[PDB]
């Protein structure tokens, strides 16, 4: 409950804040797992983030959410203890692929990608927990085409570029935030719908570009301002070439100025998963 010795170290897949994640095996043939342990240099501060996050993680019980299989809490060292997704992170898993003409992927599959994510969401929404980094990099494919959530420290390493940061100051995925995020730093249920859409764009995307790739930081800080003054000079993600027209405008509707008049959850679900099949 879960005896440590029975864990043997195959590869580093990653490094974060307060951890670093491997793949195991396990002998009781060989059971593949994903394992995050304390980073070498963890400090108190690194081991007391590593024990908060398994008290988040152990309420997190849904098929589109990662799952806590096994914990070290009981004697060091710590460790938490995963589904191994071996097919990575969203991100990677899309960038290698191309759309099916007339490795590929379906348009009618990219719809199954984003109905799972909106699902994920919809149970994280029931328990009015705010996630803060929706995105397609914090999300693994399982196949298959199983995909669940997660939020990985190491998501801010490998993906340093989708990351504003300021000394002494939060490191904020200003691309993927809602206006009155960047300008207030309030994080609700809401910003995650924006969250939400800016990820259905990557996955539409087939994540071969960054949200406003061609503009700076700055100038998608000075966007949300313009959301704020709603003068009409605000700038929106363009529609994915392979979006149809019905698809952008669910985006369009994640990204309205009131928090209120962005679709639920549970309505983003159900339109991907049936109306958008028409
Ligand atoms: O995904 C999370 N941690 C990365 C991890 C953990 C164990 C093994 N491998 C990776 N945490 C997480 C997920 C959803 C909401 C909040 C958190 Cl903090």
């Amino acid at each position: 409950d879960f005896p440590r010795s029975r864990l043997r170290f195959k590869e580093k897949l990653g490094e974060g804040q307060f951890g670093e994640v491997h793949l195991c095996e396990v002998d009781s043939h060989p059971l593949l797992v994903a394992v995050k342990i304390l980073r070498p240099d963890a400090t108190k501060n690194a081991r007391n983030d590593f024990l908060k996050e398994v008290k988040i993680m152990s309420r997190l019980k849904d098929p589109n959410i990662i799952r806590l299989l096994g914990v070290c809490v009981q004697d060091d060292p710590l460790c938490m203890i995963t589904d191994y997704m071996e097919n990575g992170d969203l991100n990677q898993f899309l960038s290698a692929h191309q759309l099916e003409d007339k490795p590929t992927i379906s348009y009618p599959m990219l719809l199954h990608v984003a109905a799972q994510i909106a699902s994920g969401m919809r149970y994280l929404a029931t328990l009015n927990f705010v996630h803060r980094d929706l995105a397609t990099r914090n999300c693994l494919v399982g196949e298959n085409f199983t995909i669940k959530i997660a939020d990985f420290g190491m998501s801010r390493n490998l993906y340093a570029g989708d990351y504003y940061r300021v000394q002494g100051r939060a490191v904020l995925p200003i691309r993927w935030m809602a206006w009155e995020c960047i300008l207030m730093g309030k994080f609700t249920t809401a910003s995650d719908v924006w969250a939400f859409g800016v990820t259905l764009w990557e996955v539409l995307m087939l994540c071969r570009a960054q949200p406003f790739g061609q503009l700076t930081d700055e100038q998608v800080i000075e966007n949300a301002g313009e959301f704020f003054r709603d003068q009409g000079r605000q700038v929106y993600l363009s529609r994915p070439p392979a979006c149809p027209q019905g698809l952008y405008e669910l985006m369009l509707r994640c990204w309205s100025r009131e928090s209120e008049q962005r679709p639920p959850f549970s309505q983003l679900h159900r339109f991907l998963a049936e109306d958008a099949l028409n």
